């Protein structure tokens, strides 16, 4: 998903994303412990820093092949032979976070709760999923995909307070996974021959355009509701086991 700036969720996807699983635990009022929305709002530059920082330097964007952000939950692995993925990073940072926070330094744990919950948000992206990337064919169509979702996005906020609690086991690297099998399942619903044909024919005719765009909605939709749902639940996932007890 796009993150294209810092503090806006306009061309942020990847923020929306979470500030909408934020809004679906302040509206649970049977589970989760409000004091933990507080945390995230308080240190909310460090969080935003890390979800950005991601596709941005290294070593979270691998030199700008951002190999760690893809993963195929069928062979376990990214579209570059040996690179490493994002179940092993998003989780990396998940514990890393825990460890910070455990020694209150909370200005480097919520930076690095950011940075795993990008990848977390990442494989909720087909694509991401399918490792098909900027470079794959129909070229370009991954960012302009992208790009378009932020035009809809809005459209699909999940509006309750049920989140995915305990989805998968208290292993982050599961719910990575589980959250990826998940997302490959919904791949040909935005990545076929009729999509690929009218993104290819959009370059000249806008009714092309419009085609496309129309086509993979109702699954961008889903997608990202999923995604909602599954964040809620890592977030508090983690809250759970770093926060004491
Ligand atoms: C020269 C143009 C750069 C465009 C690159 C792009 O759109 O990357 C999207 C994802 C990046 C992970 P993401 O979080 O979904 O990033 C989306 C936003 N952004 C690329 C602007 C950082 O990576 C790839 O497809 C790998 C191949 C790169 C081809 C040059
Ligand atoms: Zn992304
Ligand atoms: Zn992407
Ligand atoms: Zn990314």
């Amino acid at each position: 998903w796009s993150a294209e700036d810092k503090h806006k969720e306009g061309v942020n996807s990847h923020l929306w994303i979470v500030n909408r699983a934020i809004d679906i635990m302040s509206r649970n009022t049977t589970l989760v412990k409000q004091d933990r929305v507080a945390q995230l709002n308080e240190w909310r530059t460090e969080l935003e820093n890390g979800i950005y920082a991601a596709n941005y330097e290294n070593p979270y964007y691998d030199n700008s092949t951002f190999a760690s952000h893809f993963y195929d939950p069928d062979n376990g692995k990214t579209y570059i032979p040996f690179a490493k993925q994002a179940k092993e990073t998003g989780a990396k940072y998940f514990k890393l976070a825990g460890e910070s926070y455990k020694n209150k330094d909370m200005k480097q744990a919520f930076f690095y709760l950011g940075l795993s919950l990008h990848y977390l948000g990442d494989v909720n992206q087909p694509m991401h999923a399918a490792n098909f990337t900027n470079l794959s064919y129909p070229q370009g169509f991954h960012s302009k995909y992208e790009n378009f979702v932020d035009t809809i996005k809005d459209n699909y906020k999940v509006t309750d307070g049920n989140g995915y609690w305990n989805w998968k086991g208290t292993n982050p690297e599961e719910w990575i996974h589980g959250a990826a099998v998940v997302a490959k399942q919904d791949y040909s619903g935005i990545v076929n021959d009729n999509t690929k044909d009218w993104f290819v024919k959009a370059a000249v005719s806008q009714e092309y355009a419009d085609k496309w765009r129309a086509e993979v909605t109702p699954m961008t939709g889903k997608r990202l509701m999923d995604a909602q749902r599954v964040t809620a639940g890592y977030i508090q996932l983690w809250f759970d086991t770093y926060g004491d007890r």
